[PDB]
């Protein structure tokens, strides 16, 4: 019964048919829309959650999840430190000419130029393979300075967190590091997956990371400068295999912060709260503040009990629709719903938004709102068949601000 | 295994040439061999023309949408074939002397239709309500629109499809079209799938289309103006579900042409060869003339029975790698191979170029060439994590031409 946008729990339930028509008139269909108020409320509440649990906590902005410059700026304005996983992302942040050049540099591939600038700005660099530690050392001699680094750890003692990415925690690697000159171990990094709703996995990882920081404490007389627990917390959209049809409530960030931090408080207290605790939540912060407006542009079948419709948005506009049941809302005053097949604007057999959803009868020109698409869609748009659609911010004054102009030939 | 001993059109490519390409345009880097590409194009036109004089090769824009490549095929005699309003507009911006164009696809917006109806384009509709939108536009212009009907060859088991009018009461659809003012049936369009290696599916479709064209001629005394047989012929790369690991030879176009045309010559001669016969092959024409140069940038494991390496290109640079076993060649000199895992420059579980290929031991700075990437990769590049790489044309003269500049922030 919450099929209708105005009757939903969506951030965008406030949007009338008239407002949607105006957005599309100005910026064309399909159109991404981002609500600034909801987005920055979530950002600030996350900072409160972690700081209430540990006062030397730092929220880092996961650029890859939502890489629009304007959004990065706004999270930076409330105290987030940019976190990048590539040299391009690293240089994106530099071009923003931010006053505070603090930055977290992750990723399996950091080119030489990126690592030079990073060292000059004393970024926090977390390495996940050995050859990179060596390349940083040679740079750390040419550049007459010692380089602090962190090590990405794989929580391979936890079955659900096992990963080939990072040094496995199942030590020989740290013995080598300290005989290495110009390199000084300064932190740990661990990122165990994505869309994690079983926060037992965060407890497990935090316990093993704490045991590691304790063993590093004794076998090496070293207190870590930072512990980065990555991201991975679940968003609001159920997976397609999930039996739940309705979206989840945005995950309780106080529950997340208390669960993951609890196994680490013992170590952090010995360090007199000088070890920084870093969090890199992306999806769970940004997903539900972004929706896609799409228009029905054709009909293949239309009978009492079934309709097959063509939309102007498909899997090349929101690729994560192939993995998640993103909520789909309509604008009709109509009680009778029928099985509905929503096809994208491609005659490719995998380009559909949903094959088993119940919606009222729709026709050419009707609009749908696809909610919870704020993570890992916009920046994956491409120029295949259809050019990239507009991205609009509903700013904190309820005024539209274009963040990406619709592409044209 | 090694590039020099390969059957690849880049077999001829030197380490110094490759290192020059990368030094000049960075890694990863797409390369397109002009000679191989246009030779394939001419052979296809020659194949279909020797079977039927009024055969027209159409260029599948979506398969390889770089403007320069489009212009080349246009100069060889190909007519542009588009499947979206954006592609349509891309072609008009080329300002070709001959405005002939094929307009396919499930979504054609009003602006493109108004333009296409007044440029004598062959417009193939796949759902009825598009027909009615054309009819109403045509009435505003006081013209009668000639349209083609996309047909689903649902009598052939492998060709069953939702896209197009079902050929299995199809005549109930053309009966309705006969009554609609400002519309006249003029052509048929059939596109039965992709990466089709069983040409029995083409011969079956051509026979069914021939029968439909005969019935139309007898029921409505109507001789069709064109028959569009679509594309879909297979490329050189096996699927990952394929048991075979080595690339196939480029499919025999003479065989394809002779077999798909033969069921239609009774009709086409009955028409004194005035029906135009259009072909829209893409993958099979362009895939093997394009390769991706990638560089090893790190190591995770290195035994003599197994190695796990990090490349600077992944599924976001060549997304068809998740579906196809694209040939991967090295430039070294060594007999000894080992199970090799090639990890993309992302720490996502699914970002790997190949997880059980045997390759010589490779190290940081070593280079690989992934062949057969010319279909459905370049235009799907995006700005997620890594910006888009350069695309380089290897001229007729073996000189380098920049078709897409490396992207930077
Ligand atoms: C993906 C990722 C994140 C964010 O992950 P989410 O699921 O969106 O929360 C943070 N840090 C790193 C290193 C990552 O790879
Ligand atoms: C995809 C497509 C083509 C090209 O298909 P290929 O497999 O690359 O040969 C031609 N015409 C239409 C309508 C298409 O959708």
């Amino acid at each position: 019964p919450m099929s209708k946008l105005s009757d939903s729990k969506s951030v965008f339930s406030k949007l009338s048919n008239k407002q949607i028509e105006t957005i599309i008139q100005r910026y064309a269909s399909p159109c991404f829309i981002i609500d600034e108020n909801a987005l920055l409320e979530r950002a600030r509440l996350f900072q409160q959650a972690i700081l209430n649990q540990y006062q030397n906590s730092i929220a880092a902005y996961s650029v890859k999840t939502q890489s629009l410059n304007t959004i990065i700026q706004k999270f930076y304005e409330v105290g987030f430190i940019p976190e990048v996983v590539s040299s391009d992302e690293f240089e994106q942040i530099q071009k923003l000419q931010l006053c505070d050049k603090s930055i977290i540099f992750n990723g399996p591939y950091k080119n030489d130029a990126s690592l030079i600038k990073a060292l000059q700005l004393n970024a926090m660099i977390n390495c996940d393979h050995f050859d990179e530690i060596l390349r940083i050392a040679k740079i750390a001699k040419k550049l007459n300075i010692t380089a602090k680094i962190g090590l990405r750890i794989a929580d391979n003692k936890t079955p659900q967190n096992w990963s080939r990415f990072g040094f496995a925690l199942t030590f020989t690697t740290i013995d080598k590091i300290q005989q290495i000159a110009n390199i000084q171990l300064a932190g740990l990094h661990c990122h165990i997956g994505t869309n994690i709703r079983d926060i037992s996995r965060f407890t497990a990882m935090a316990k093993n990371i704490a045991e590691l920081a304790e063993t590093i404490l004794t076998k090496y007389k070293l207190t870590l400068e930072w512990i980065d627990l990555g991201g991975g917390l679940a968003g609001i959209s159920p997976t397609l295999s999930d039996k739940r049809l309705q979206p989840y409530n945005p995950f309780d960030l106080e529950l997340y912060a208390a669960t993951i931090i609890a196994p680490l408080k013992e170590y952090l207290n010995k360090t007199n709260d000088k070890t920084k605790l870093i969090f890199e939540l992306g999806r769970s912060l940004v997903d539900y503040s972004v929706a896609l407006l799409t228009t029905i542009v054709g009909t293949r079948e239309q009978n009492e009990d079934f309709q097959s419709l063509i939309t102007d948005a498909g899997i090349h506009t929101i690729p994560t629709i192939s993995t998640y049941r993103h909520p789909i809302y309509h604008l009709k005053t109509d009680s009778y719903h029928k099985k509905t097949l929503l096809l994208g604007p491609s005659c490719m057999q995998h380009d559909f938004l949903h094959d088993d959803i119940f919606l009222p009868k729709l026709e050419y020109g009707d609009k749908l709102l696809i909610d919870g698409v704020g993570a890992y869609n916009i920046s994956r748009n491409n120029e295949f068949i259809h050019l990239k659609p507009s991205v609009i911010l509903i700013d904190k004054n309820q005024q539209y601000q274009v963040l990406r102009v619709r592409q044209t030939h």
